[PDB]
């Protein structure tokens, strides 16, 4: 047969409301009722859910054309551009996009990275003072609104990013994006499209500015340690000799740019939230942190290679709050899956926040406790037991960047401040298209050398 359905409120909107209260919640009661797969109407949509690892093998490595990112996450476009990623003319347009990035994402690079984690964490405690209290959410996603663009554009960007207001402007593309757009991509957002302009024009300009400076420093090119991913793209031609456009350029840019900074930034607040508020944990960090730091008094790529447990850390928060809840394919043929036969033209959905939850791979799954990955292996028991990264063929390509860049600033963070947290760890919020843990998210700092 079919899945089973949940029966719905009303024809149309179906589930909607339950679903929409919690996202998460939603997929699990229903789980319990109808198995490891089911049918959901919401808002005129037909999305079964696939729910128990076991089942996750088909949805993975099947191929874009039996299921379709691109028909799913399409309505992005106005953020990204025309003919970008999800927007692009094919399935191997995108795949040679997303490579484009990827090169800005060496071991060459890297290294560059760390440091400019420091000089960025820097300039950011002296606008604090010696101690105080500020949201950790608005703290990581302002580090990182201001890391990444100069690990991916260069430092020529940081003067706009400064003088030129360039963080608001992305709020205002980032504050757009409901994720209601998913079922009603033509919701009008003004706001929004006057910033990505205003944005694409800037782009632009650093593409043309970026231009002479190749003319004028050429060495640049042979040394992989300066060879951002703007430089990539002023410098690339896809597979078939097609040059790229502008505003395939400007456009790829804050694709980018997406992916880099909010799921990060979401998890670097996670995961600092449950050390400075285990007190077992934010020791073995602070040990983990001086054994490697020693006589050391700033951060290299190869201590930060070292921090595993603080990793495991990082892992749990994302096993916790992985900020993409839903990973989503449309279906382009019928498929098999177990017993049935899930019907073209229907949305296949998989979620992390529930994997994480499951209760086969995951004892006291409520608990932070980086000694279950470490230790108990927990997410080794099944092949597709733990996926905040997504995988197969559309597994993260940031997995590496993201994880240097977070374990480096909670690191760098630690060393100048201790932190200590308000209440409790807030629950999550799903208002957004990234999810991240709910607003206040207060911590008291104090500094560490006189
Ligand atoms: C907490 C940090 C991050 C998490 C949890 C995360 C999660 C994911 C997941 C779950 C997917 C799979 C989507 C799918 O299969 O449908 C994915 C894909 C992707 N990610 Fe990330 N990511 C993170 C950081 C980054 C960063 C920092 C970048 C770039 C700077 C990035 C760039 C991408 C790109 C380009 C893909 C495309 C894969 C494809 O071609 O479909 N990600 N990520
Ligand atoms: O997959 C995302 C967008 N997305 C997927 N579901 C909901 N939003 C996020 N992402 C994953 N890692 C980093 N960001 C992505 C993929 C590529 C990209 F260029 C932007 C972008 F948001």
């Amino acid at each position: 047969k079919l899945p089973p359905r949940v029966p719905n409120l009303i024809p149309y909107v179906g589930s909607f409301v339950s679903f929409a209260k919690n996202p998460v919640q939603f997929i699990i009661d229903n789980s319990k009722k109808y198995g490891d797969v089911f049918t959901a109407t919401i808002l005129g949509k037909e999305m079964t859910f696939l729910n128990h690892p076991k089942i996750l093998d088909t949805f993975f490595k099947a191929t874009d054309n039996e299921l379709s990112l691109r028909d799913v996450y399409r309505f992005m476009r106005p953020v990204f551009g025309t003919g970008v990623v999800y927007d692009a003319d094919s399935t191997e347009r995108m795949m040679e996009q997303v490579k484009f990035v990827s090169s800005g994402l060496t071991t060459a690079r890297f290294r560059v990275f760390v440091d400019i984690f420091e000089d960025e964490i820097a300039h950011k405690v002296k606008e604090l003072g010696p101690e105080g209290t500020v949201d950790v959410a608005e703290l990581m996603a302002d580090l990182i609104i201001f890391t990444a663009s100069r690990c991916l554009l260069g430092d020529e960007v940081r003067q706009y990013l400064s003088e030129k207001n360039l963080g608001k402007l992305y709020h205002d593309i980032d504050d757009g994006i409901s994720p209601l757009s998913f079922f009603y991509p033509s919701l009008p957002a003004p706001k929004r499209d006057k910033a990505r302009k205003a944005v694409g024009e800037i782009f632009q300009e650093l593409l043309d500015k970026r231009r002479e400076e190749h003319k004028k420093h050429p060495e640049r090119l042979l040394d992989e340690s300066k060879m951002d991913v703007v430089d990539h793209l002023l410098t690339q031609k896809y597979k078939d000799g097609q040059e790229l456009t502008d505003v395939h350029r400007i456009g790829i840019l804050i694709a980018g740019l997406f992916a880099g900074q909010h799921t990060s930034s979401i998890t670097s607040s996670w995961t600092l939230m449950n050390v400075i508020s285990n007190k077992k944990v934010l020791e073995k960090v602070r040990k983990e942190q001086e054994e490697i730091m020693g006589s050391d008094k700033v951060l290299d790529y190869d201590k930060v290679m070292k921090m595993d447990y603080l990793e495991a850390c990082m892992k749990e928060a994302l096993r916790m709050y992985p900020p993409l809840i839903m990973i989503m394919r449309m279906a382009r043929k019928p498929r098999e899956c177990e017993q049935y036969i899930i019907p073209k033209g229907n949305i296949l959905v998989v979620s992390p926040s529930v994997a994480g939850r499951c209760t086969d791979t995951y004892t006291n799954p409520d608990v932070f406790d980086p000694e279950r990955l470490t230790e108990r292996k927990e997410h080794e028991k099944f092949k597709y037991g733990a996926v905040p990264f997504g995988a197969g063929r559309h597994k993260c390509i940031g997995e590496n960047f993201a994880l240097l860049q977070v374990k480096s600033i909670i690191s760098i963070l630690l060393r100048y401040f201790d932190m200590e947290y308000i209440g409790k760890i807030p629950d999550p919020s799903y208002t957004s298209l990234v999810v991240g843990p709910s607003p206040p998210t207060r911590m008291r700092y104090k500094l560490r050398k006189q």
